[PDB]
């Protein structure tokens, strides 16, 4: 054979990959997280799963047809969980995704009953992972994930508000002509409507924008800096009626917690987790505030300081949430 | 306002881009191109131009959302070509896609008359610019934007063969355990059925495959190497067929020639170009053949010694592409 | 010939090119970093040293392989830096064990008397970039020098103090220091102001948590984690004989905001007069948005009654220095 | 504690690295080798390792003081060896160096006894690590590394002509006006004076160089190609002269082989193995041939077809280091 002409081997290797990532879901969320984590360089194996057999080989090709501009050594695709052996990291993007004007929270039923499938399934083959939950309605899916998978909550984590606080950095800079990395701000609580901009953490080089402005995210703003709140809560509703989904966004919002958790950094993000203990919630409530995200997934919460109306905010964010989660059939 | 509170502008905001890049459609391609480009960090600015208003403004705005995860401060769209101006490269993926059983020779018709339009707009705003052309065929589409733009030669590239040759590596490294960056193998002339995989050249470490195994390529191997070049061929229709289009392997093709442009490398692709006066080619013919590529596009071909088939081969690709050229109206 | 038969040529000025003046330890971390972070399409290194200079171009061109900057270019002549986008100037008297960077002053204002014309000749849109010590004094020296507008005119400052404050907050808390956020202004020396007012952890402000932050009564003596930012460069010169190595990677910082127009923020050493209460035509540092035409604005950062003080006691010095100065 | 009032800690240690690599030597080529790897993001911890305390600490406080420029959140050092505990690499730097008209032959005796020393240590507490040699006589030196750690063949690597054929495709670009990248060549066998210049693999885009000009890189050559090679041999006592040591083209090569091993890329390097059994060498001799590098070290190697003039000098290169490894007491 030409291999054995070309070649000669020396040893038959283990093979077993250090940083493997697996991607659950081939839509257009789980593609777009595909391709922004091939393009970090995150990992040396990559592995997509999906019930469409087709859809997932198709997708499959076309990552490897670009390996050459990639440092990816090996991508595969398989329906069977048996392929995602040995991941550090395994995203979930899978499940019904909103339809134009549907909550998130409508997805839950038809999400909670894929979860039920899919978890045991990761659990078997990476039992010692980090699972990254992405699907909607993501707080209450991270619960799942957590109760479903047996793992302990470190980690489990959700994408929660890592794209809500994005967003609203980008139309702060777009507002200030600042570069979005200058321009600090933090969307706590459920990853949808009832999310809650931290106005008392908004701030440029450590200057509070509340300290000129003391009405600032209030009805007596006098430039209605609360319309960038609501901004954030529809972005996805309007570019799904513009587009028909969501993707690049949180592809990219997925791979900055991809590579805090495999590059071990350390970095504060506002992501899904329990919190029980905090801001008087007695429940195991799942939902975003700052978290240190490592090797480990969550090692450490930050406790942020909010006005009583922030807090009120976010024990009412809490209690839409609860109300859901405390019922699931699972 | 609280801008002015927090900041003391001192310099007039006469903002004029120095490394803006456009892609041209926001189809599949084209945001795999734009998503590929912005994570290479090649841009200060990126503009988008479609004709479906929603679907660009939507597109657009998920760019947009993931900001903070990026190194390119402006994202813009209109379907208004004075969004482009100033752009250093422009890379024009908009047209006809071909079908499951559809030549991309068949969408000719269809992308000239959509060239006819496109083109000059794009001339009109960024007279520096290079022109990228992805659409298809990709080969006869160079031809035509070279002779609408009033552009010289150099300025004018096809993606052409970079995306077959980059599959034929891929498949070639999978074959032998190697990276495809250490497989080295040239697939010229047509980006298309009539593409010749140049067996003389296909080497590793300066090792001729041909030399440790002289049947290669040809029907009588017993490997069956003639099969890499078979699915380089198939490889689009194969996936079309699995998934309804390809994107990712083109878009990182596209960004690998944006990469040699924007930073002028004078690396060698193998990509479109006028081939009059070479292998006793008389016509405009325009085909892939190994180019010298930096900051003024094209400035060397490299002359490939090709055996006596594999000049036939490329000849009759020659033959092929002028077959449908010679009889264009525009 | 072997290139003709290999090659057919159908066409026979660089477009992001970055100059660095200096090829100590400083100047060849700075291009090292440069290098490795793509910034550039043309490096252009100047020094008086022939033969180090060209052993040092050599060095960097032998790595090209492993590279995407494709011309590596050196010279004695400033003819080599025409065209810069971005110059850097590292050149000069470096700061000596147990010296304040204040005592290199009138040698390193000589020096640039000469560098600042040719520079100045062969570039002059180029935004200049000043890393010689006492930066803030020859910020404003290159500046007077080069007629330039005080917006391409940018001194490194507190760009790398404000990043070790970052740094040892960040090993005080267990997080990386691209969470922990907290300014150091003023002087790129002894005078530096913490901007303890700012600092915080997920816009959680730390003076909330201990209202003593930074104070000689703060149970927790952070004011001890300025005090090493103040001490850092003479402890590093005392143990390895200079620094390179985060001033490198701090220029190239602040060469991919100007490069890629970032408008990111930045503590910077600019023209602060009129701004924070001071009269005089002084440079220190300041939170300022740095971009494609150098500084165009600068942040208004709220100081309480003592860092305002400490800004201007900063000033003050910085004034005192560069009055008694000839040029 | 201020620590305690902002962040609630949840977990519970067990902090093991999971890419580490150590530097063993601060002098420049340690020191180069330390800042391409922390630019290349290959680790996410990163120890020192020298005798002079000072100078150690100094350069560990240098790289700590740019981390928010990194992402490599753990720099550490000692002159003790269990700061490297865990490493996947340990590249060793350490030894004299050669004085110019001093062969690198020459440092034998000193690096060995060196050697003696770091080598034990080294391996004590990284039983996952392969062993990357710098110090000269590299390739003498990788021998000695596996005769002393008693590592099998694939976990010890020379960085030998790794640089020389880096070099040689700079130098060649430079003839013909095309980037390094697109040059191919490689530059075989003892990392010194007897390297050989393997122009029957010498090409540009397949093309071979030797089949256009047969007197190619010898003394009947009108271009005289040989003073290429001449060049890439004297290159390292070139810059000696005009610096007084080199480092940055050393550092880069090194972080190029430690990309390989990190990434698993099974890209193709001209790096010091055991080349007993091929081209009629029956012993023990260590040299630069192209080898697949991976997670495991070399795992193979590619048999590269010589002329019979070449494989003369590659037998006379084998047989020089013979002749200093048969000088050798352990
Ligand atoms: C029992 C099941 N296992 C899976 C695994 C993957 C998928 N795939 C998707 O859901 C992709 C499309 N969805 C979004 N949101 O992108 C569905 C199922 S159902
Ligand atoms: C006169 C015209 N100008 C344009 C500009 C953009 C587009 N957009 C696409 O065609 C994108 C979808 N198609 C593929 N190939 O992805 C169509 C036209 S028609
Ligand atoms: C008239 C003059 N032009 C120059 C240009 C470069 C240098 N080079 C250095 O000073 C490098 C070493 N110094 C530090 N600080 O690294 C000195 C001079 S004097
Ligand atoms: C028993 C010994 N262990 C060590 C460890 C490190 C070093 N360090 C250097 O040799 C640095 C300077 N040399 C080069 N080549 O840069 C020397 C020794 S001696
Ligand atoms: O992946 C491939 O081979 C090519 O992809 C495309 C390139 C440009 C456009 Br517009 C559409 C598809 C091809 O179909 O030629
Ligand atoms: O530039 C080069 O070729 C090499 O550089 C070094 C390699 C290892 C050490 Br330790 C020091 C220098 C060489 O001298 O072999």
């Amino acid at each position: 054979a030409l291999k054995d002409q070309l070649i000669v081997n020396l040893l038959k290797e283990e093979q077993v990959p250090q940083n493997k990532i697996t991607v659950v879901g081939v839509g257009a969320v789980g593609m777009a997280c595909a391709i922004s984590i091939l393009m970090k360089d995150l990992a040396d194996e990559l592995a997509l799963v999906d019930v469409i057999e087709d859809k997932l080989k198709g997708e499959m090709m076309d990552l490897q047809h670009g390996s050459l501009f990639l440092k990816t050594p090996k991508i595969v695709s398989s329906k069977d969980y048996s392929v995602t052996a040995n991941s550090k990291l395994v995203i979930i993007t899978a499940g019904a995704r909103q339809q134009e004007g549907e909550s998130r929270l409508n997805l839950v039923q038809r999400n909670v009953n894929i979860f039920k499938f899919i978890i045991p399934n990761v659990v078997k083959y990476s039992p010692q992972c980090k699972l990254l939950i992405v699907s909607n309605p993501v707080d209450i899916l991270t619960y799942v994930a957590w109760k479903i998978s047996g793992f302990p909550k470190n980690r489990v984590i959700g994408s929660g508000c890592n794209l809500d606080s994005a967003r609203f950095r980008y139309l702060m800079g777009e507002r200030l002509g600042v570069h979005p990395l200058s321009c600090h701000g933090w969307v706590l609580g459920e990853h949808g409507d009832s999310s809650v901009p931290v106005w008392s953490g908004v701030n440029v080089a450590g200057v509070s924008l509340k300290s000129l402005n003391p009405q600032l995210g209030t009805d007596a703003d006098k430039e209605q800096w609360k319309d960038v709140h609501k901004q954030v809560v529809d972005s996805a509703y309007e570019v799904i009626k513009l587009k028909g989904y969501t993707s690049w966004a949180i592809g990219l919002s997925v791979a900055d917690l991809a590579e805090s958790i495999m590059k071990n950094l350390r970095r504060v993000h506002p992501i899904s987790t329990m919190i029980k203990g905090l801001y008087g919630i007695k429940e195991d409530v799942f939902l975003s505030v700052p978290c240190i995200l490592g090797q480990n997934g969550i090692s450490d919460v930050v406790k942020v300081t909010l006005t009583p109306d922030e807090e009120a905010r976010l024990k009412k964010s809490a209690d839409t949430l609860w109300g859901i989660q405390k019922e699931l059939q699972f």
